[PDB]
């Protein structure tokens, strides 16, 4: 991988830790909330999956007394983290001054 | 600090002005709106939060005589925001001509 | 203005001419075809609006019939125009320099 | 003919494989689940085409036997190859440089 591959690389790993502590406050940012979907922490980290890739399909999600900025923090974390990765995109193209050499 | 850093923190302040705007006008499209299912101003910016990510997740969703424009105007508003910040992002590949010179 | 704004604000025209033809083949693709749930044509140019900004939440849902390639089609336009201003957003920090020198 | 268009364009091949690949595995994936929603084999495809241009819409969801990886795999996807896509576009403001000549 290049210096710059290596930095976006880095920035995706650091999601997964954020999913992690997503999976977590998914179940207190549930047990004790009206109307409350979310429960079980065997299935509360698989909810942690589909959104933190700016993906909120639905299934389930945390209500009002459950600090709703619950989900709003985890899917924000994604956004930093993809949007990183332009460092590597900006250079996608400048590369084709080396292709033209094959420097 | 810099000067792209500063403007792109800027812009999500702006973002979070209209969500304030959106609440408002949220709350008064929605009345008068069949099957809103979108009420009150205390959860007015609640689902207003979702709405500037377009993400929606699953909470609620305006109708037709709210003036549909009324998310438009905020999903669109949150879009620009998350894209200008490219000022500071599309700086990130330049960085690496800084240390080659070391300096 | 620069070059790239009057080009990225042409390219906005553009998606709306697509919502305009979708408002239309929406009410025929789903007007007949089974599940359908859309209908009236007031309501379909509703729909066909935050359906292109992406969001998914058209507050409908097209079946097979309608040829789903309907809203897929649609979607796929509104990135291609605010991917294209992307050229404009590049622009951005490149005016740092002139910052610099003060030109 | 523009190398970065024959770059980009590649790109989106790529993803049309993963989705005939993905929707036979969602299928699949969704039988034997609880609650499973996606049990359809020639529709399967529809829902993974939405699935790739990251939107879901909101036709059907996986569940968590269908190892949700399944559907987050084919979203991933999509953004690989239209963020590489970016080269093109990142270039778009390069090109500046040649249209300031007149040639």
């Amino acid at each position: 991988s290049a210096d710059h591959e290596r930095e976006a690389q880095k920035a995706e790993e650091e999601l997964q830790k954020v999913l992690e502590e997503a999976s977590k406050k998914a179940v207190e940012a549930e047990r004790g909330a009206p109307g409350a979907a979310l429960i079980s922490y065997p299935d509360a980290i698989w909810w942690s999956v589909e959104t933190a890739t700016t993906v909120g399909y639905g299934d389930r999600y945390p209500v009002t007394e459950e600090g709703r900025k619950v989900a709003e923090q985890v899917m924000k974390a994604g956004i930093e983290v993809f949007a990183l990765v332009t460092a590597a995109l900006a250079t996608d193209f400048v590369r084709r001054e080396e292709e033209r050499r094959g420097h």
